[PDB]
């Protein structure tokens, strides 16, 4: 009854045990009855939560739809069809269907990549009912039901532990933590109960028990619990506007200010002139629809979607085109440690042998991959006594077993396991009955077996025991060296301890081996060193980023020791930095938090609040902060952040949707490739929008200063229909397509502040603009000047600015390397199309019947000739300037 009001883990691990199950009416012993699941289920409904809420299709299209340029562009297609221009608004019509077809496609390919690669099973529950012990599924817990947690169990909900023995915990997947946390089921006071770490009574949903057996009380199903507590938040933080979507907003508005310009320039014209006002604002409506090109979103698009699919062809997936961008234009790259920075697999990296030998052993993870080096020289099987020995005593005094590549057991001790099966002796267990067992226990910090080997039972008893070092060499007497057996003098004693502290001081955890035929009368074996190493190729991607001018930040909940040695082996900590734990982070706000983060770089023991704060901070200073993780801070991280990269193996479901694009592989080569196709998408861009802008502005000024003057429209509409295709079809998509330079990719990231549209690029859009109008305005003097219209004005004139279109493209082909520096092929589709152009109008001023439909005369070689060699100038002096700027660079 009282419709069971949902305790929190806060409270819960106050209140005792007692007044918990009172609150929650749950019976400990005899579980609860299907008639009262049944009823608080109707309620509560079942353990789960809504995720990834996909509406229909047509809302993702209207979302798709919904753009300013899109919005402009309609804008443009209805004032056109107000003035009848059918072929405008057919065409304006045909790119915005194109365009939002391409982004819908690439956008569902995602989400079906997306939800394919994430094959979740359905978790079961052990609970008892009516007395008697049975397996539901997760969905069907309800609050006060009994649940028993066993080795290997993940934990379905929030439990209030009443009987637990030697339970161990895994907390990594929700605090970071790579030590599991020992939890006790006395209650906690308040003071102490305010990190969610210290929370040693409360067993949390999606953690794996690692080691104990355990019984609690559901407390909270559902969205209750620690877990719907996180997701809250994530549904509850907008994410920030991308620099690639302000830069487009940017550029439309300086669009839609250069038409007003243009129209009003017009209008003031006309009306000096003296023309009537009427037909010279038709005209100026009929100029502005010229104007606002159309082609920008689509070679946007193509460029995008062809970065997209050059991601997913690397292993990763990409929901957004401004989300690559903003990797592509990342400034700053954050990261958890313990998941993504990590493997979060404890391994055997260093063994020290009672002779004084040292071992290095490679590879990383629960697998057979990885080899032990003594010297040099690789060990295998029973090469070397001393290793073989050592490593025996870890097999055969274990009993955590891995299948599959997942541990079952205690993270140490999977190390150890790993560690047999790098040597060939994975099957050295099944040797020996263990006769005599002795558990770990934490009052005693150690752990002996006692077997006999299965072949040769005739031979005495041997004794293996594990554990600290201090505990292990008080029942040492003797130690091997050699082969040979001596006693234990202090002097050795001295040098092991001095080993243990030495691996300790690199961050190693120090487990001790011993064997022999009674407890008291072991020998000494040696110490072997365990760490949680980073992944493999994060070392060389973090060196080569930080060379590249990008900053990287660690964010983790562990413990300041192990997050400042996971920094110094990766090169982020050194003798002179510093560490900010979240209390520090939670001391002050706003202006010291802004001088203190971006001089330190590691950050420890911080909840998802802290690291929203730190993102958000970061943040204000205009920097383009990436962070990289698997947990449930890190998804609030991403959330927060404007770049989202999450792991596609060891990462969660919250953590993928709260990302933006997802890793299969875990690699971060995959994460500079997509930086370098951003890159080389942004300077494809920017290549095409000044092409486009400075022919869009030749045409205008010379379609507006040949009305001005007498002559109205001095050529065809067949001419005016090939040069609107010339300018912004084939040829504007080849110039979008133009692949990444090899110099562009290794330039330091862009600023916040830069824009598309600088002083240097509207600079030589001037230039060529003028220099365009100029030669066809000096072509159009010289036929003018024979006084006579006979389609070679037309036909010239259209040659002309055809050829200058073709070289203003050339020129525009690249904005910092000349022209004989990428290539005179390049690009195969711009070559086909340059021909297929040049041949078209080979036809067009060349065979009679398409001389007749165009209106076009019979040109001479001569002229041909002179016409190619005047229009050049563009690219002339596009290089001239292009090499003076390369020169003063280096100079
Ligand atoms: F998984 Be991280 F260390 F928060
Ligand atoms: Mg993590």
């Amino acid at each position: 009854e009282t419709m069971i009001p949902v305790l929190t883990s806060k409270k819960a691990s106050e209140l005792p045990v007692s007044e918990v199950a009172s609150i929650l009416q749950a019976d400990l012993q005899n579980g609860l009855n299907k008639c009262e699941v049944s009823h608080r289920r109707a309620f509560h409904g079942w353990n789960e939560f809504d995720i990834s809420e996909d509406e229909p299709l047509w809302k993702k299209y209207i979302s798709q739809f919904k753009n300013p340029l899109i919005m402009l562009l309609l804008a443009s297609a209805v004032i056109s069809v107000l003035m009848h221009q059918f072929d405008d608004a057919v065409s304006i019509t045909v790119a915005i269907l194109i365009v939002v077809t391409v982004a819908f496609v690439q956008e569902y390919r995602s989400e079906k990549s997306l939800e394919e690669l994430s094959k979740l099973v359905p978790p079961e529950c052990h609970c008892v009912r009516e007395g008697k012990l049975e397996h539901t599924l997760a969905r069907d817990l309800v609050p006060g039901d009994t649940v028993c947690l066993s080795v290997g169990d993940r934990v379905p909900a929030d439990l209030r532990l009443f009987e637990a023995v030697d339970l161990s915990i895994d907390e990594s997947s929700l605090t970071g933590e790579t030590t599991p946390c020992s939890k006790v089921t006395a209650p906690q006071p308040a003071a102490t109960n305010g990190d969610l770490a210290s929370r040693s009574n409360i067993a949390f949903m999606g953690t794996l028990v690692r080691c104990g057996k355990a019984k609690g009380v559901v407390i909270g199903t559902g969205e209750n619990s620690e877990f719907g507590e996180v997701f809250k938040m994530m549904q509850a933080e907008e994410a920030p506007k991308t620099p690639l979507q302000k830069s487009m907003d940017l550029l439309g508005k300086q669009l839609s200010f250069y038409s007003f310009g243009i129209i009003g320039i017009i209008m003031l014209v006309g009306w000096l002139l003296g023309k009537d006002i009427l037909e010279m604002f038709t005209i100026s409506v009929s100029l502005a629809v010229a104007a606002i090109p159309e082609g920008l979103p689509i070679v946007v698009t193509v460029t995008l979607a062809l970065g997209v699919m050059r991601m997913v062809k690397k292993r990763a997936i990409v929901k957004k085109l401004p989300i690559v961008e903003t990797l592509g234009c990342c400034n700053v790259i954050c990261s958890d440690k313990t998941g993504t920075l990590t493997k979060n697999e404890m391994t055997v990296t260093h063994i020290f042998t009672s002779d004084g030998l040292h071992a290095e052993v490679t590879g990383v993870g629960y697998n057979q991959f990885g080899e032990v080096i003594v010297d040099g020289d690789v060990v295998h099987g029973f090469y070397n006594p001393a290793v073989s020995r050592i490593v025996e005593a870890g097999c055969v005094c274990n009993d955590a077993v891995i299948r599959n590549n997942t541990l079952m057991g205690k993270p140490t001790e999977g190390a150890l396991i790993a560690l047999a099966m790098k040597m060939g002796l994975d099957g050295l267990q099944q040797d020996y009955i263990r006769k005599a067992e002795y558990p770990f226990s934490s009052e005693q910090k150690w752990m002996a077996v006692k077997c006999v080997h299965r072949t040769q039972q005739d031979r005495p008893e041997i004794c293996f025991m594990k554990g600290a070092y201090e505990q292990v060499i008080k029942y040492c007497t003797t130690y091997q060296s050699k082969g040979q057996t001596l006693t234990l003098t202090q002097q050795q004693r001295d040098v092991y301890q001095q080993e243990k502290a030495r691996m300790g001081s690199a961050g190693l955890r120090v487990l001790a081996l011993a064997s022999g035929p009674e407890l008291g009368q072991l020998t000494f074996l040696g110490l072997v060193g365990i760490i949680d190493p980073p992944r493999t190729g994060v070392k060389e991607a973090v060196t080569t980023l930080i060379a590249s001018g990008v900053s990287i930040k660690m964010i983790t909940g562990d413990s300041q020791e192990t997050a400042v040695a996971i920094a110094s082996r990766l090169g982020l900590y050194s003798k002179t930095s510093q560490s900010v734990s979240g209390e520090e982070i939670d001391a002050m706000d706003v202006q010291q938090l802004s001088q203190i983060v971006p001089k330190v770089a590691v950050f420890y023991r911080a909840s998802p609040r802290h690291k929203m704060k730190i993102i958000k901070s970061l943040q204000k200073n205009g920097s383009v902060v990436a962070m990289t993780g698997d947990g449930v801070n890190d998804a609030v991280a991403l959330k927060a952040a404007d770049i989202g990269v999450a792991m596609g193996q060891t990462g969660t479901d919250v953590c993928k949707e709260a990302a933006d694009m997802i890793l299969v592989d875990d690699d971060f080569q995959t994460i500079m490739s997509a930086i370098e196709e951003g890159k080389g998408i942004y300077n494809n861009i920017k290549n095409f929008v000044r092409f486009q802008l400075s022919t869009s502005i030749a045409a205008l000024t010379l379609i507006s200063l040949a009305t001005l003057m007498n002559f109205p429209n001095p050529l065809n509409a067949m001419q005016i229909l090939w040069i609107n295709i010339i300018m912004d079809g084939p040829p504007a998509q080849s110039l979008g397509v133009e692949p990444v330079d090899k110099d562009v990719i290794r330039k330091p990231p862009r600023n916040w502040k830069d824009s598309i549209l600088t002083k240097n690029l509207i600079l030589k859009i001037l230039v060529s603009s003028i220099i365009i109008v100029c030669g066809t305005l000096f072509v159009f003097w010289r036929e003018l000047r024979d006084n006579v219209i006979t389609p070679r004005d037309t036909t010239m004139t259209f040659t002309c600015f055809v050829f200058f279109d073709m070289f203003n493209a050339l020129s525009s082909r690249s904005q910092t390397k000349s022209v004989f520096e990428i290539g005179l092929c390049s690009n195969r589709m711009f070559c086909y199309a340059v021909l297929g152009s040049i041949m078209g109008q080979l036809l067009v001023i060349y065979f009679p019947p398409l001389q007749k439909v165009f209106q076009t005369e019979s040109l001479s070689i001569l002229d041909l000739l002179f016409l190619l060699g005047l229009t050049s100038s563009v690219c002339i002096v596009a290089e001239i300037i292009k090499k003076v700027e390369r020169s003063r660079e280096k100079i």
